[PDB]
């Protein structure tokens, strides 16, 4: 009756009797997907042991044996089921979109922190990770730096899944400021987005357990997010953060005031696990995979758990949407039109829902502290795609759709 | 090979012959109207086929006559390619929603002119048109009242499609308030607000005289409505003049900020302004203009390009962050659907690449939104995965119904 | 025992010794104290003075008889000004300090003659007049103080001493607030900040002589300065009343503000407030005339070269008050800090200034600094506080090394 | 010639000798203390002339003049009724009737934020008079100690601007109420001395350099000149509680450090400590008003004749302390009362009456705006009855009375 499925893909990818290796992996890599994709590990586990024994074809049997435990991934790969199925095409996209904003070279390294914010103003990278999780990196995409108010909608969305969306918003507003004392008409901070959100944020967060702990809960939960890819600590940073935060004391100790923290909070600790969390580095490839996963309504794409509810992702892509680019964000609201955070260090974690995940980093900052190439991509990227919010899918002019086929 | 009204024709029989009654009915139950405007040619051979009766049966060749000029639509129809295939589970759904939100008898009818005291606290009515133009409505949504601020983002749209965004942007902000009257650049803070509307105006068909500007937006108005009733109530245009202190303040204040262009006569832009905001619609009429701005500018029921997408990106932008008056930052987190209210109960609301709705009950809550309007929304949203921030592939428990199981 | 009157005690001080007085030789004694002989409680001295004129020739010797004749009916005021009582005693060489003041002012040519009305930038630049008149009545002029200008925002403070006076404190402050603003038309009760801004001084126009028409209250407050003024010139720029009527959008807006927030007494004609308020705005003076308002607000309210009440203290300590913290525009709290004097500037150029129980005054030049205030009124102001212990809280014992002309020595 | 000895027995003796109580008597009727530090020899001459007995307890003209000659223009003064309220036993049965009547205000609430407010009674109630010639008054609970809190603030400020001056100090704070937490007014200063934003960076100003003990002891010294010499101590018990329980200020100064307010060299965290300390001073209704006085006069302490501030200080802590010492109230306050005057949270209101008098009102329970509830009430009635609010005319001034004429 049916044709097995392995059995149907093999004669899509031969036409000539047997595949070589080389030939699928190179296939495999046009769709997107990488070969250490961790959906994918039994296949490379098998075609790993069958490369093994000799010096390295394969026939329809063998091709059977090493896919057919992710036929069903593999064949959404190379049936160009995707949620871009010309992702060669995209990538080129991506790649001149990047060599535009290399030319951006306004901005300021933010100083305030000795601890290597002595960073390369030429610093620039990429990373794509689609909801299918499709991968693409252009520039200084391994290099560790510190998510910095990067962290702001990864934690809130820890609290919210946690905790629910009620409880959260007891503490913290919903909504963006004015023209940024401190706290809203309800004496709460306005929203997560900014420093006196985020720290109440992270009072939430593990109540009960001491900040080790909370920590050790946030680094597994951050892990999640990344697909298990790069998650690390900076404590040289920390030391810094804690040195010169000044602003950020002054907000603990109003906040603690005005009794905005849940009962039994230590507010100088909370402070201590703030300046921790700022301090969580990532990588651009790492950290586009936890934008992906909240592309992805809390799936991870490449590893396909839930790390996330549904409510905690789109609480954060609300708030991200309107607060998340510090005083630019009613107009990156408006004329990028995508759920985004950045922070000092150079990062901007954004999000195309449904599409895909990216990190764009490059530590010169503009007058408003966000990263002057990455505000510059985010531009030329909407206006090239029909990614904006609200641009139409069938009606956008111009635009391309990467979605699309012709 | 074979044709595409033979393959249609074959799909609804199965039998020689299908009843006249059997195509109708099947037609609507897709969502479309008999009286949709692309269907004009098909309708008015099956009447003139009727008349010439030979009977009430339609054979091959006879249902080829009929459906040959609008073939391609009507296969979409029947074909389930429409954007809610299973429209009328859909529209059972609605019909809850407006039951629930019957109940809520709250909130205060507007009172400080005579024509929007007049009005019953039990008339609700809500009309919902898609984007291909399948049709729903339940209540009083045949019933005439004005857009007031439902205009605001309609005269904006309007704007930024004659005249571009830079352009109009230089006289109005693209944000919410938070909080008066201008922002940091003395601009008014966005279009959703009487001071950023009252400058809008001010950009429309600059030169010419009121009563052209006026004409040149009715028939702007009755092109996104696909040609549905666009009206005008001169008695509350007039009561609106009289009692519009403040409004007359914002002028004054603008004018002295300069904040106009240059050859503006604000008392006649003032005029221009309260004319706009007596313009009148019914909830059906409403939800076609709304589906418009759904529909990236195209007409759903006409087909015809109306606004460009810029002018309808931006609309939409800034309905969803300031289209609520101060609930706006609450309705984007919660509801988050481009809205638009008014005071004399309307909500305009639109649901991108999807449906445009108008919800429509004159008792209004403190914040001078349509209180079963608001309630419908909240309803619509917690049952629907229609959020702007939802996601299309996982969910949770909500419906979608841009899908078919 | 009995009396040697106080006619004959006064006509030998002046009588150095000798038989008669010759009428110059007193009539240059009182101009010496820093009274005018045309000072209107000297009126039946001096039309004595002009009957005995008549009887002869060419001026008359007043021997004690005829000294006693015309002095009698004023020996009261004319003994206190002659024996050194006055609040300032030794006048001239006051006068001479102000003059010193005046002159050092007129180098600050800086500035901006307002231009929002042709009337207003009309005027020169150079026109620079300051005019005082002591709580007693000594007067003193220099510089441009015969020029007609208009009072602007200087009548803000008058009017509603005015209806404070007809209304009392509680009334009043019903509808205007009594602070400072600092940052925009209504505070916190939906209130006018204060009499002294736009908004306040529009709200307190519409509490005047209510139910009667708009001329009939005009001519009520015309007749209110008058009174104020001593009966010096008051009068009414038509031409400025008609250019601020057409180009006062704010004002317009302001209103529109308060009838929507119902910030004005039940039954009021809005526009036909706005147009009282333009033309109350509009009303003349000249530095003299003015200075003769702001010492009867010095004088707690009784006019000094009269004698008459005008205002009860109520209204004239309400109205210092609110002067002080609010009278100068923007630069209200550093004038308050560093000149502590009620004062009130207008876009004119004039400065109203009190200094509560010595004098009034009004300096006027048409150039503006960028908070609305005349430059060289401005800069006159500091100096005369460096100069004398006229500060608010300058203290009366221990002044250190300022002057105080208070004293004699 | 006659002396001024002779002349003044003559005055008293209406015959040939005066009885020593009647010269105390008549003393005291002026309103001065027999206890004034400016009739110290006077009153030292006069116990030791009763203990070598002799005539008994009459005074001669050769002992009178050996008993007043040292302080014989004081004395004259007081005796011609010369002094600045003349008749001050009148004036003195008015600030009683005063007193009486706002004691029957019961309302307000005592300040609870430490335990050491919070056990004070709510019916404590005291006000206390010293002249510009040190005539003194006190009725009701005036010798039990309380704390300064911000009745220190424009203290401080006078210290600052004395030793500093109106332009370096004003580098640092505004001028101006604020109207509008806030903490800094457009030019990155907090709005006045008035405000704890303000008292804490004027705080940092005094004695840079010396530690906080030296500091400390800086101002206390300044304090006892303020005061003539009479109590100034402090509550180690307050200060505990306002360090461990001051998180708004302790945000304030992050604040302030952050916006880089301090002069350079400034540590914060121990200019909060001094300024906890400041407000834990402690004095009484009598004592502090010596202090009020002192700013009534110029810069004089009234019952010594020391100079203890500058002119410039002083007029320039009475004019912030018009428009800025009533928290929330000071717009209203200097409408309807027109004094300087500075409230605290333990009840105190410091009260200056310039040329005449200062005053210190002391009770417990405040209202909704930090304000003794009592000392307001007696404040309005003051200015209600006396022609002293700063523009009251002192010619024109309808049914007021005015302490400083004879009639
Ligand atoms: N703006 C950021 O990226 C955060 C920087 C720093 N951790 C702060 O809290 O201010
Ligand atoms: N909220 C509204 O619908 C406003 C309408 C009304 N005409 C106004 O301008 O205030
Ligand atoms: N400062 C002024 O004198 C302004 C007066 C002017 N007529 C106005 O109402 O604005
Ligand atoms: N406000 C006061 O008078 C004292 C309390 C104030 N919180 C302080 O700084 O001590």
């Amino acid at each position: 009756l049916l044709p097995s499925l392995e059995d149907l893909l093999f004669y899509t990818i031969a036409e000539q009797e047997k595949i070589p290796v080389h030939k699928f992996i190179t296939a495999l890599k046009s769709t997107g997907l990488r070969t250490s994709d961790p959906r994918l590990k039994e296949c490379m586990d098998m075609l790993r042991l069958t490369l093994q024994t000799t010096s390295v074809m394969l026939d329809k049997d063998l091709f059977k044996k090493c896919v057919q435990s992710n036929i069903v991934l593999l064949t959404q790969a190379f049936r160009r089921k995707f949620v871009i199925p010309d992702f060669m095409s995209f990538t080129s996209h991506i790649d001149e979109l990047y060599e535009s904003a290399k030319k951006q070279s306004g901005g300021k390294v933010a100083d305030y922190i000795p601890q290597l914010a002595k960073f390369s103003p030429d610093l620039w990278g990429v990373s794509v990770c689609t909801v299918d999780g499709q991968r693409h990196s252009t520039g200084d995409t391994k290099v560790p730096f510190c998510l910095q108010s990067c962290v702001k909608p990864l934690k809130y969305a820890i609290a919210v899944n946690d905790l629910g969306t009620e409880y959260v918003h007891r503490y913290v507003g919903k909504e963006p400021s004015g023209l940024r004392l401190f706290l809203n008409e309800d004496d709460k901070p306005h929203n997560p987005m900014v420093n006196a959100g985020a720290i109440v944020v992270t009072s939430l967060i593990k109540q009960g357990v001491n900040n080790a702990e909370k920590f050790d809960y946030v680094m597994q939960f951050l892990n999640k997010m990344a697909g298990n890819e790069y998650v690390g600590f900076s404590n040289a940073t920390f030391q810094s953060e804690r040195e010169s935060g000044d602003r950020n004391f002054a907000i603990g100790y109003y906040l603690k005031e005005k009794k905005c923290f849940p009962e039994g909070t230590d507010m100088v600790g909370i402070l201590d696990f703030y300046f921790q969390l700022c301090s969580i580095e990532v990588t651009c490839e790492s950290a586009s995979v936890m934008a992906a996963t909240l592309a992805n309504g809390g799936f991870c794409p490449i590893t396909g758990e839930r790390v996330l509810s549904p409510e905690a992702v789109r609480n954060t892509l609300s708030l991200m949407h309107s607060c998340g680019m510090w005083d630019f964000s009613g107009q990156f609201a408006f004329h990028v039109g995508l759920p985004a955070k950045s922070g000092v260090a150079g990062g901007i974690l954004l999000v195309v829902p449904n599409v895909m995940g990216m990190m764009c980093w490059s530590p010169p900052l503009d007058k408003m502290g966000n990263s002057v190439k990455g505000i510059h991509f985010c531009h030329d990227l909407v206006s090239l795609c029909n990614f904006h919010n609200y641009d139409n899918l069938r009606h956008f002019a111009k635009k391309l759709d990467p979605r699309r086929e012709g």
